[PDB]
This record gives C-alpha cells, sequence and structure tokens, in this order.
C-alpha cells in the first residue's frame, strides 16, 4: 500500500486522494513523519500541506508528475510550522498558487516560513469565506478554533469520507498531544470537537503524525485536551 519514492512515502486513500509523508530529524529525538494530502479534481491536482523542506516538496511534485501527470492548480497549508509550510518556496518555484490562513501568513516570517501568496479569511462560525478560496473544488476549509496553534485550519474532501485535521488531531491511541509550544491549551478540546462537528460524514480522519484513523481520533484527542483545562 505504501509507496516509497526517494525519501518520501505515498499512500492512496481513495480513488482521487493520496497521503504524502516526509521526514525530518528532531536532533536527539529522531525522525518525525509529517503527512499531507494530494487530491485529483478532474483535470487538476490540489495539495494540502508542503513537506518539511523545499527539496522534499519538489519531490512531491515529481511524484505527482509521474503518477498523476496533471497540473497542480493550488496548495493550501494548514498552519505556520515547518512540517506544513517548510516547502513554500518549492511550490512558488513550480508556479503553484498557494493559500493559507491570513494569520498563518502573518506569522510565517517570525516562524522562519515563507508566506503563501493568498490569505484565507474565515466567518465567525469557522467556515472559510468562499471568495478567499476560489477554485478549491471538493476542498472544504474550516477554522475550528485555536488548538495545536492559534492559526490551525482543517480540510474536508467533498465526495469522500475523508477529513484532514492536520496537527490538531492525534490518533485514537496517542499518548500525548505532541508539540504544545504554540498551542492554546484552554480552547484545544472545543476546537477538536468543532472539527468533528464540521465534517460529520468523515469516517476517515487524516492527520499530520499518524496513519489515517477512525473518528475515535477526534474523541480521544478532545478527551486528552479536556485534561489541559
Ligand atoms: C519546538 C517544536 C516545534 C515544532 C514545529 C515541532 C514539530 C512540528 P508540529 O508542532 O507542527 O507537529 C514536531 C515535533 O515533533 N516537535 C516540534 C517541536
Ligand atoms: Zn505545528
Ligand atoms: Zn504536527
Amino acid at each position: 500500500g505504501d509507496q516509497r519514492f526517494g525519501d518520501l512515502v505515498f499512500r492512496q486513500l481513495a480513488p482521487n486522494v493520496w497521503q504524502h509523508t516526509s521526514y525530518l530529524d528532531m536532533p536527539g529525538f529522531g525522525a518525525v513523519a509529517s503527512n499531507g494530502l494530494i487530491v485529483r479534481d478532474g483535470g487538476r491536482v490540489l495539495v494540502v500541506d508542503t513537506a518539511w523542506t523545499d527539496d522534499q516538496t519538489a519531490q512531491i511534485l515529481n511524484w505527482i508528475k509521474q503518477e498523476i501527470n496533471l497540473p497542480v492548480a493550488l496548495a493550501v497549508v494548514t498552519h505556520a510550522h515547518q512540517d506544513k509550510m517548510g516547502g513554500m518556496d518549492a511550490l512558488h518555484a513550480a508556479g503553484i498558487a498557494t493559500y493559507a490562513n491570513a494569520l498563518s501568513n502573518q506569522l510565517a516570517p517570525q516562524e522562519g516560513m515563507v508566506a503563501a501568496q493568498h490569505s484565507l479569511t474565515f466567518a465567525a462560525n469557522g467556515w472559510v469565506e468562499p471568495a478567499t478560496a476560489p477554485n478549491f473544488g471538493p476542498l472544504k476549509v474550516f477554522y475550528p478554533g485555536p488548538g495545536h496553534t492559534s492559526d490551525n485550519i482543517t480540510v474536508g474532501i467533498d465526495g469522500t469520507d475523508i477529513a484532514f485535521g492536520g496537527c490538531l488531531i492525534k490518533d485514537s491511541k496517542a499518548k500525548s498531544l505532541g508539540n504544545l509550544g504554540d498551542a492554546d491549551t484552554e480552547h484545544y478540546a472545543a476546537s477538536a470537537r468543532a472539527f468533528g462537528a464540521a465534517f460529520p460524514k468523515a469516517s476517515m480522519i487524516v492527520m499530520s503524525h499518524s496513519a489515517p484513523d477512525s473518528r475515535a481520533a477526534i474523541t480521544h484527542t478532545a478527551r486528552m485536551a479536556d485534561k489541559l483545562r
């Protein structure tokens, strides 16, 4: 099922959806996997999240060329940390239109990231303002509230059973909530639950650091976050 392509791993999740995985050393603590998504929408490809680095992200584009062979119309990135935005320059070099939460773009320079070209803004109920996400096809972008970071956003794939929680959601057996350095611990539980409520049909939950899981990833993440309050 997993396809090794250089130093990256690709896994098909649905007829038009693949998960990309890349790795970065955290010195003294080992190699950390990060996952994003690749979606074919008719004659074009849409990407969710970069890899950790420009070189890895260019390799994602190379895999897309060889295994899908359609233009990448856009990429959306889900917060201003390296695992999700570290390859922005590679997307720009490839001519790909890039989108992030306005707050992610504001935070990008101080986080050592390059901002996306375009900023998403969100209604008070969390749904993206549609004019800021033109041509997103089946991608439905939702801001669930502050959690893993204040800017974290999430993405559902219409026409599939898949929703992507990024670094907000951990798997159903996870022992911790991971890196809380930029987290909002008071609001985390509610934000995890809001993600679940936004995508009630999503039975396959994709996330940044574990294989896809059932919706027990959402309940378990929220229950762990209850303890932070
Ligand atoms: C201090 C720190 C910062 C980050 C961004 C990480 C990440 C990326 P993430 O916070 O987006 O998951 C993974 C990790 O394992 N440790 C970290 C430590
Ligand atoms: Zn993060
Ligand atoms: Zn993460």
